[PDB]
């Protein structure tokens, strides 16, 4: 059991706060490309958190999956999921969804792996700013979100997973992955609890 | 659940040499259910011995992971706020020692970590790169923890992951199975040890 | 005094080993132009590198180019760009930041963008090279006492044998150029002129 | 050229502060193995800095070069510099010099490459503590110090190179490397200046 071995202990929240919005891009919001399930409701709920973040003067990062136009950086990930390779810089599918369009000062991290931390400058970007707790929204819960939450935690940041701002293709994976995160990696709670508990 | 197929997840990852083996966190603490064991870990340990012995006889690069924190908790992290038992895993605590069944021999790297992935804040990527490893077989514990973290990173780091499905262990079966699904769909070739050894 | 190096066993030979690759670091219009960030022996280094790039292309060698790029709104403005404020003007579409027409990239050659000195720091270079199984990496670019050196020490650290093309790295100032080659020869890389490198 | 192209701009100092001492270990204190030049003097001066940091409550981290007993992690670095191999965990040459012995709470970072950040948890450890400016001491100026300094900057930290607390086996490399760092990568100043200003 998790309870028996001391898992899922609370992870106290601590300022300064920042927000990471992972991979909320056109391709992931379209159920015919990489979207589906509860991903779109998650986008909508993130709108509230993003506006709170901006008002509160928190650091905000967005990630995007972007591969080179010649497929020169086509990788292991793009063998497992071929479609990832079609997320080119200027392709509509790879652009941030219009509901969550980045404002000035917000860092757009481009990646070709699931984590927004891997082979990117995100850790360094957040450390420069002294960020202590990173709120996380995005898609998918059992993909880039999970991987970005493990890395945030490993990079020394306290992850607050916004359970209603993370969306997945399929609810079993979504639930199975929230569970892991609550047990091993993160504070996990709804956006309105997060927003309340963070001022 | 049909969206995985429609959207083109779960494509086959062709195995490619040179091969290497990573054994994640099969330490006495994770073999003993009073501490971090239970579920199907013990069986994953046993089967892993065959993979280890094949690795040695085939001249494969072998690496092993250990969780280790400092004796004064000086590296106490976010990971150990969430799972405070992790902090007991000290360098010379029996609990942090690789299970005897799978003791390393000469040439086999042991990677000490304080996070879930064997790649994070360690030399593993660099160690494999220098050896030209193309496909990394993975065994270890726990499927829904350090095995999955190491597999997503292995892949990210440019290595082809091959999860030995009967050589990775968890303390609970639902998490074990749910994380196998995800890995098979997004990150690894997944097969039993005998398929894996036959095909390398 | 420098006799200590030979006594303590510095500067041993780094045997070369295929597969080979080529990194050209930051040979961009702003480092070529002596009115912006160039000068020294950088113009000469750029041209000599052409022969290496062509030879890399004849031999089918993995090839990677680096560029310093910050966000248009200074979103990713950092510590490096406080110390050297003009790097912050290296934007994606600023001609200063573009690769020099002499060395324009081709299909399959990787353009890594960075906001730090090393082509490896916070980029996917290590994993791009790993995937391709690269053992030895030839390095060219500017500046020798800057991004070149940072990139060479990283390459080494990541598991690759660096081969610093002494006549294909340039600096805006020659004293730093010569000091950093010395360091690199003593500790971090095989160091030779390009005719020598291409002959092996 | 550095002047006309905007190099060497001041790097303002910002709390919280941390201190990293790099590879001040017996092998590097010993002129017969890896020591010499002005290293012995850097170690003694560092005593002053470490005492201050402990008193002021700062995060303090010490790095060490450590390869496996069986050479399993023998690497490219260990090819150019084969003596780095000989620094096993329990070889007295890898141990931190006694004058700078760690206390409880101070992180000992083990590395098999130049930089204290590379393939280590040093960035995460400092990030979790919200360190903004990292004071740096150690050996060798033109080796592991510089490699750590450049990484510290890259990782988001403001590096403060302590010019009388970093040593090398040769004064040329030491001065060249201090020059590079001041121009591109850090605030450089003597421990007297650093301590009063922090």
């Amino acid at each position: 059991s998790y309870e028996r071995q001391g898992f899922g202990a609370a992870l106290p929240l601590k300022a300064p706060y920042g927000l990471l919005i992972v991979d909320f891009v056109n391709g992931f919001a379209d159920p015919a490309q990489f979207g589906g399930g509860n991903i779109a409701a998650a986008i909508e709920t993130t709108r509230t958190v993003l506006a709170a973040a901006r008002e509160r003067g928190w650091a905000v990062a967005h990630s995007r999956i972007v591969y080179a136009d010649d497929d020169a950086d086509g990788n292991i990930f793009s063998i497992k999921v071929p479609g990832m390779l079609t997320l080119k810089e200027h392709a509509p599918a790879s652009a941030i969804v219009p509901q969550l369009a980045p404002q000035a000062g917000e860092y757009v991290v481009r990646k070709s792996t699931p984590s927004a931390f891997y082979g990117t400058m995100l850790a360094a970007w957040l450390a420069q700013r002294g960020v202590q707790t990173l709120l996380v929204a995005g898609a998918t819960t059992s993909g880039c979100v999970r991987a970005s939450v493990v890395d945030a935690m490993s990079a020394g940041f306290r992850p607050l997973v916004l359970s209603d701002c993370v969306g997945d293709r399929a609810l079993g994976p979504h639930e199975a992955n929230l569970f892991d995160m609550r047990q091993k990696y993160a504070a996990v709670m709804t956006h309105d609890e997060a927003l309340a508990k963070t001022k």
